[PDB]
């Protein structure tokens, strides 16, 4: 066949922690960065015990055993009782255009199959699950849960102008489903925005402020960054920060953020059972270990592809959104 | 196989100390935190000795040797005689939802049989111990000894608003039962919150705000860090502190702060002589160096679990406590 | 075997110097903190030399080389004649209650033996031995040495209230020697307080108040703190002071007062020749560098402990108060 390339489409950018209290979010200078601390964890003995260790002896001996730890981990203070999560994302139009494609016959029908997609169904249900995904807050993880209140603060950005789009409360928007009516004229707005961006019409830039609730002194949940028995150190666990030393702040990592923003397909088999998966090429959700779109049940983003591309097996409407989904996404594709 | 995770239910913060009198508990600005200071100290050869050597000649050789150390130390001001410790916990609910799940057909009997426990047996005696552990100060830890008067006043945050659940005598509340029909009112109104938090109806954000009257001057206990033999410092003792450098306030573990919460275990083999324990898959008690709740007596959380599942073996209802006990704690298992 | 560690049951704070008059040690706001001071000091060659440094020229070399230091020093001021030592003592019950062990068969054991040597000949001379070192100031170490009067007001704290247990004249009560049979009244009331403490009856905070007549402008003595060119500094003598910056209050570390208050030890070996000494597990005396008690002799605590639980050979009965004595000195015997 050939060998393409497609490049993301939607680029967050990392999301770093900022503590303050929740009366002043409109007060920017509020808000001071969250920078990782260490602590001393004494270790428990808590997995699967193996064949051998089965006798009370041995697992005994394993109880006496220091086993003790260093972890990183990042809470907000003892006077601050709200996460600040910030960054800013970027729309790029030209997603039915390849980086990299080496059959020039393929190429060309694949144009043509996206460019009438586009023409047709106007990308408007992809900027609206998207846009949807900002106003859950579900890029917030794991910070999300618990969360007395979450405001979420959405600008579009162009040149030195600020313009507030919407004002979110993350927990009045489904997870589990895409609202379909009568949404709000402050969430419609931001999908618009998006499928404009996503389509050419403009230049989309926009500023995210999650604001939780957590309470003085609770822990946060940045990124984890996995690098273990790296010599001396031999630390348990690492989380991500941005900006070198002393200065560093905890964040999520971008892609992070952005695997938040594309979990839209709710058009793979068990669609109805397993609510909204991440738009993947074979469906694959790694906590589960399961693969949703398997190719045998020829649903995943290859197969799909060239039938609805190479033979013109046109694919239905549902499965048409997921494949430019994986084209929004984008990624290295042979 | 099935290979699975559960995320914290319980979620206390770090707890700090402060310093200040005891009549001054109910205004705010009376207690100044307490830092940690170095302190010089000459060692003493206090150990088990060697086979080299119980010489007569090597051991006064050693004690010859200056042995000096520097130590952390947390300790109340000459004028000040009560030990402030503040902190809040989050209770989460959805017990039964597991964070990552390897097999979704373990899931669904997973969440089958904690779904059906909770109908049946609402988890009203954990939120009962819970509650019990907070009103009687175990997490004061090494503090509580000696206390001549521990008074721990908690409320409930909602949003803007604090409202007193209770206050209470932690030297009036037993540290080896759990008190029967007559709680108190107070105690009653706390333990139900901490069951509907764990259960999904509420939000629940407490502040505890414990304290420990000990006398001017005397020194406090917050958590060890440890780091012995770390870098040409050679210093004996650190002690935990949270926030920034110098302004670092003496601190326990939030981790250890929820060993005592979870101190709820009176289900394993020998309870009636030990006490209660803290939750452990193995039942481990690190200070004895000991594994109460053997898998040769299958009475291990795993034991357990695989059995009520996998073979629809109901356990003995105490043991069914101890499972939902430890799927609140949380951990990695498989 | 035991992997054992005991909590000290004796909690002193650290003590503070003050200064004042001898009239108004009644008028508590009478008295000012004792803040250190830097002062310069052109040195003396005046150790023993080695071998090469015994040459005339090189020596003679060596005493015009400045040899200049700075060192901190407390001293009374100019118009007050009195220095006044105060810190607060708490008492705990436990003796016999391991913190943490390892072994199961020896915490058994164990815990028999000491109730039963609490319930056979109480630990009444451990309170009488404590109660005295209070009362002859043994405490004020290198400030009672060439005293006009030393008076020491001791109080027990009880809530809002503090009872006068007495009024010690320190110079009045040996050192080397406990009093034989014929003791005060009020001696004999806070020997019982201290055994009540030790044995879990009451709740006990003393608040010692030493008072020494040395003449104004003298020069008191805190602890010694120790290090090595920690910086640039090139100050030869550090003292201890507890507080914020410069309104820090020279002091006698806390773990100071405590030896002190265990030089009880009559019963080592050669008692008669040396006198009481502080309760070490080796007998250990750090200034003479000799092991009183040495391992070779089964005199030691741990060949004691051993004996006397392990294999049931009672030890003496001066020997048996030693290991109770080891016992509420406490602390790690791994």
């Amino acid at each position: 066949a050939s060998v393409l390339s497609f490049e993301r489409k939607l680029d967050p950018s990392d999301a770093l922690f900022f503590s303050g209290n929740w009366s002043n979010k409109s007060d920017d200078k509020a808000w001071q960065p969250i920078h990782l601390r260490e602590k001393s964890v004494r270790g428990t003995i808590s997995n699967r015990l193996k064949k051998g260790e089965a006798d009370p002896a041995k697992l005994n001996a394993a109880i006496e055993k220091p086993n003790l730890q260093t972890v990183d981990v990042a809470t907000l203070p003892f006077d601050s009782d709200t996460l600040k999560v910030e960054f800013t994302l970027r729309v790029l139009g030209g997603v039915g255009e390849p980086a990299a494609c080496n059959s020039m016959e393929y190429r060309s029908k694949l144009v043509a199959t996206i460019s009438h997609y586009i023409d047709t169904h106007g990308l408007d249900i992809l900027g609206n699950r998207y846009a949807a995904n900002l106003a859950n807050g579900r890029f917030l993880w794991r910070n999300r849960l618990g969360a007395d209140a979450i405001s979420i603060q959405i600008t579009r950005l162009s040149g030195d102008e600020s313009t507030l789009v919407g004002v979110f409360d993350a927990l009045a928007h489904p997870l589990r489903q895409f609202e379909e009516k009568s949404v709000s004229e402050e969430l419609e707005a931001l999908a618009k925005l998006i499928t404009a961006g996503l389509a050419g019409q403009e230049h989309v830039l926009l500023r995210v402020k999650a604001f939780i609730r957590m309470g003085e002194g609770q822990e946060v949940f940045p990124s984890q960054e996995l690098l273990l028995d790296k010599g001396k150190s031999t630390k348990s666990r690492f989380l991500y920060s941005v900006g070198q030393d002393e200065k560093a702040i905890a964040a999520i990592h971008s892609q992070k953020i952005g695997n938040a923003l594309r979990t839209i397909d709710t058009w793979y088999p068990d669609a109805e059972i397993n609510g909204p998966i991440a738009v993947e090429p074979y469906g694959s959700v790694t906590t589960q270990g399961v693969a949703y779109r398997q190719p045998k049940a020829k649903k995943d983003f290859y197969s799909l592809l060239d039938a609805w591309v190479l033979k013109d097996k046109e694919p239905t409407i549902e499965d048409q959104h997921f494949v430019a989904a994986v084209l929004v996404r984008g990624g290295v594709f042979g």
